[PDB]
């Protein structure tokens, strides 16, 4: 009764400075899904059909569009897997490093994706900083509604990037 | 001591159908802001600095890009104002009807806006429908983090559009 899902964290180094003083340090992409939840691009895969990577890339093509096709996710991009508590779902986390130019191309092409304005409501970047009040930024972002396993995938990546 | 802010709800009729069966009824744009909260495009205005509408259209250009220059939010687009818990800001709500083509153009050019990846983390459409579980869609979207007055502006618009 176990189902499998794959999700891709696309990221790029970013030298931008919010208000000219807060280092962004990385652009990381999330999608707002049709159900009103934020998560990483991807979804369920039929592991009877091909492999985990084929399933993931299939989903990304529909959600991100042709512009994302040049940046296929491979086995070496696999990071970890996760089981929560609700239904019997194993989520598989992939991280894909892009240049910021490439990540911008993904963002720019997303409006032409088959899913734009349908299964995908839009893309957003994750604010990695915390603002002066100790609440604005990442902590408030994390109070939004998320797809199962998305919070865990993000926090793992932030640890991996030495931002913990 | 009070500050003024202006926000614009940009919307267009959308005949699209999610899963070919759920009427979208309208594309309505929101922004994910740098503080991790959803809001409508716009920001603080300096009152003796310009005008309420001049201040708004200025902010829209920085946040959305040149595609926003294809239209102007006018005095007649004003809907109502709002004061929240705060303190201490008075938010002025404007609603601007676009064609779907115009709205798509705004989305498509957003990554080239001055504020992209800085003050604005990305645009999303509001899901106006409620899924079969009675939770997914609008009800879940409404559980996200919102900037002061944004939830109120949205709900007012939805009732105005007779979508409630």
């Amino acid at each position: 009764g176990w189902r499998h899902a794959c999700h891709a964290l696309l990221y790029a180094p970013d030298p931008g400075m919010l208000f000219g003083r807060i280092p962004l340090r990385y652009a990381i992409l999330m999608q707002m899904r049709f159900d009103g939840r934020l998560g990483f691009p991807g979804g369920f895969v039929d592991t009877q059909d091909r492999s985990l990577e084929d399933g993931l890339n299939r989903e990304l093509r529909e959600e991100l569009g042709e512009a994302a096709a040049a940046f296929r996710v491979e086995r070496t991009d696999y990071r970890s897997s996760h089981v929560g508590s609700g239904p019997r779902v194993v989520a598989h986390f992939y991280a894909k490093r892009l240049t910021l130019e490439e990540l911008l191309a993904v963002e720019a092409g997303a409006t032409r994706a088959k899913d734009h304005g349908l299964e995908v409501l839009g893309l957003v970047r994750v604010p990695l900083y915390t603002l002066r009040d100790g609440v604005g930024g990442l902590p408030t972002f994390l109070e939004n509604s998320f797809i199962g396993s998305a919070r865990e995938q993000l926090l793992e990546a932030l640890q991996d990037l030495g931002l913990l």
